[PDB]
């Protein structure tokens, strides 16, 4: 019953702890990367979830690293966005948005000017994004070589989060997400296998954070630490990205750092989903030890394990993912213990209204 109960996340108090993960699905408007009233359709009809983060999206043209992946930073999509939040808040919902810069994990061909991609270093993602055919559908391709930020490019980085989240604001959002997980670019800097800079932001932990906790610093003068969550996948390996040969240590330095400026929650994504070891209830507690805020679990979750590890205090919601895609009303069928609708994997990825705005309630 706890699952169902109201939880103080920053600034915001939500009904329900059955949060909805954010996930791309490549449905937005191009040129322009805008939303749409039927993504806006899409997340009325999950509302009633405690909390709804939004996809991952763009904090800047540079960012893109998806064709179909929204932007946060031009009038148009700001005034779309301003519509979907509008949407999700006359169901007495409450919504949060995912903002990354994908970093290496991009074409050169979605890039201002077909330029290559940034990254904290000149080093393949070796893995592949998603691009749209002549007849609009998403197709898997190679990610180009990136091109390494330098020094007095980090600010441009910092200050393009920084405007980012004052746009989400304006737009209406609850909360920001900051995308600090799954190989984009705040990962990408995070990993000793993505990050050989010889500069202040590669080479020891505290160098390899300081890019992410600059964006927390400003992204919190720009609104508010109890505004600010942030996603991390501290543990293991993700597209490619590991977090190197002392990553527990290194993910219970952060997470203090995190913890020191008030944020209004962490959102683990755990390698129990993709196909690591899962995480031990001994780390699970020395997270809680030093992060007394919200704690969001992701990952290849039951309701036994939500309720488990939430009575235990250990963490504080859960975000469900592919559930979400497929059952809008979640929250109503976790509680009621009914079935779940059927996932259908090959309309995660572009196209439109199937597989996407079609799965029913009870
Ligand atoms: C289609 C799809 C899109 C996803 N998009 C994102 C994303 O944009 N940002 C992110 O942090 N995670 C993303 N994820 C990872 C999920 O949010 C989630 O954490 C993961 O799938 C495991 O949780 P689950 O077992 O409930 O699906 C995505 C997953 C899927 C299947
Ligand atoms: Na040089």
């Amino acid at each position: 019953a706890k699952l169902f109960s109201p939880l103080k996340v920053g600034a915001v108090t939500v009904p329900n702890r059955v949060f909805m993960a954010p996930l791309t699905r490549l449905r937005s408007i191009e040129p322009g990367d805008i939303p749409t009233p039927l993504m806006g359709e899409y997340y009325r009809q999950r509302a009633s979830s405690g909390l709804i983060i939004t996809e991952a999206t763009q904090i800047s043209a540079q960012a893109k690293g998806y064709a179909g992946a929204p932007g946060l930073h031009s009038p148009e999509q700001i005034a779309a966005w301003q519509k979907i939040t509008a949407g999700v808040h006359a169901e007495n919902g409450h919504i949060a948005v995912q903002l990354w810069h994908t970093g290496r994990i991009s074409h050169s061909s979605l890039q201002p000017g077909g330029a290559a991609p940034v990254a904290p270093s000149a080093l393949s993602a070796g893995t592949r994004t998603s691009l749209r055919d002549e007849n609009g559908h998403a197709i898997r391709v190679d990610t180009s070589m990136p091109r390494a930020l330098e020094t007095a490019e980090i600010p441009g980085i910092v200050n393009d989060f920084r405007q980012a989240v004052g746009n989400a604001r304006d737009a209406g959002f609850d909360l920001v997400e900051l995308h600090s997980a799954h190989g984009y670019l705040l990962h990408q800097f995070l990993s000793p296998s993505a990050n050989q800079r010889t500069d202040q932001y590669g080479g020891s932990v505290e160098n390899r954070a300081r890019l992410v906790l600059e964006v927390v610093d400003a992204v919190s003068q720009e609104w508010s630490a109890e505004r600010i969550g942030i996603r991390v996948s501290p543990i293991g390996s993700f597209q490619n990205v590991d977090n190197g040969p002392n990553e527990e240590e290194d993910a219970l330095y952060l997470i203090s750092e995190l913890a020191k400026r008030g944020i209004a929650y962490l959102h683990m994504s755990e390698p129990d989903w993709a196909g690591g070891k899962p995480y031990s209830e001994a780390f699970r507690q020395k997270v809680r030890d030093r992060f007394p805020g919200v704690i969001i679990g992701a990952g290849a979750y039951t309701v036994e394990k939500a309720n488990d590890l939430i009575n235990k205090g250990l963490i504080d919601a859960v975000a469900f993912g592919r559930d979400y895609i497929a059952n809008p009303d979640l929250v109503a069928r976790l509680q009621k213990k009914a079935p779940l609708n059927p996932q259908r994997p090959e309309s995660f990825y572009g196209g439109g209204a199937e597989g996407y705005t079609d799965y029913p309630t009870l």
